[PDB]
């Protein structure tokens, strides 16, 4: 009866594919239709919302493709009498000061950026690398919060375990695909001969398998490359294949989490004016390797491997 939108940046992600998957799940429990939408870029998101309120649903839950349309989307929002929550990425101002005033839900993202540099470092200590000869790559993407504090934590670890600030190489990505870290990995690399052996930091599982990618490219054997992602059912293809890569590992979240619950809280709010909390950070987190990656799945509900 009640149609609620589901608004994504990446559907081609299997992280927000699940997502869609568990908002659903809440749909079909609290009875209402959710609409999956794709929201690329900004006016395909301006335009996603008008067709929703053209089918008349009474609010939507949002991965926005820029902090920055936060205003615009409230603006647009509150003229159809709509509620929003953000999902994942949180809306921010002119300024890109935070818009505390939106319900959010997201990762615990500090938290899970330095559970990767603990991890990096641990397997970089079993694998016996001489530090001298090693370092760190990390493809950034500075411009949104959530992705950047997944790679700050991560650093800052890296550095509280005794791993050498000045061997640890950050290079911007244009775009958080793997096209993208692809091109930012190759032109560190170059420019660093010297090492034998390569940390990659970044903030989610494609943003590694790009800097991956170009490791390989560049003449490096599994044993001299460390990757650990963040999602953990975005890298399944990649721990699925027959022979071990420079891809380690991912911190498998909870989009499951993510889906349902954005979705439910919505609910409530549209349907008994049920004021969601403003903040819900999920710490869920645990790493899946080649070994483990398919009990984890099925262990979290999220089968298949
Ligand atoms: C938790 C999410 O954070 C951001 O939205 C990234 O783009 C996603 O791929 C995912 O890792």
């Amino acid at each position: 009866n009640l149609k609620l939108g589901f608004l994504v940046k990446q559907p081609e992600e299997p992280w927000f594919q699940t997502e869609w998957k568990f908002a659903d799940k809440a749909g079909k429990d609290l009875g209402f239709e959710v609409i999956k939408i794709a929201v690329p870029d900004g006016e395909k998101t301006l335009n996603a919302i008008d067709s929703l309120a053209a089918s008349g649903a009474k609010g939507f839950v949002i991965c926005t493709p820029d902090p920055k349309l936060g205003s615009a989307i409230v603006a647009k929002a509150r003229g159809y009498d709509m509620k929003v929550i953000a999902v994942d990425d949180q809306f921010v101002n002119a300024k890109g000061k935070p818009m505390d005033t939106v319900p959010l839900v997201m990762m615990a993202a500090t938290k899970i950026g330095e559970r990767q540099g603990q991890e990096l470092y641990k397997e970089m200590q079993k694998r016996g690398w001489d530090v001298k000869e090693s370092a760190v790559m990390a493809i950034t993407a500075n411009e949104l919060d959530t992705a950047r504090r997944r790679t700050t934590g991560s650093m800052d670890a890296l550095k509280a375990a005794g791993f050498p600030e000045k061997q640890i190489y950050q290079v911007p990505t244009k775009s958080n695909d793997i096209p993208g870290a692809f091109d930012a990995a190759n032109s560190m690399l170059v420019q660093h001969p010297e090492v034998k052996h390569w940390l990659i930091v970044g903030m989610n599982d494609s943003t590694v398998l790009g800097g991956v990618r170009a490791t390989e490219g560049q003449g490096f054997k599994a044993a001299d490359i460390i990757g650990i992602g963040i999602n953990g059912v975005d890298a399944v293809s990649e721990l699925s294949k027959a022979q071990a890569t420079g891809f380690y590992g991912s911190l498998l979240g909870s989009p499951d989490v993510h889906g349902y619950k954005s979705s439910e809280m919505l609910y409530n709010w549209v349907a008994k004016d049920v004021e969601p909390p403003k903040f819900t950070e999920v710490t869920d987190v645990v790493l899946i390797t080649r070994d483990n990656f398919k009990e984890e799945l099925e262990k979290k509900g999220l089968g298949g491997k």
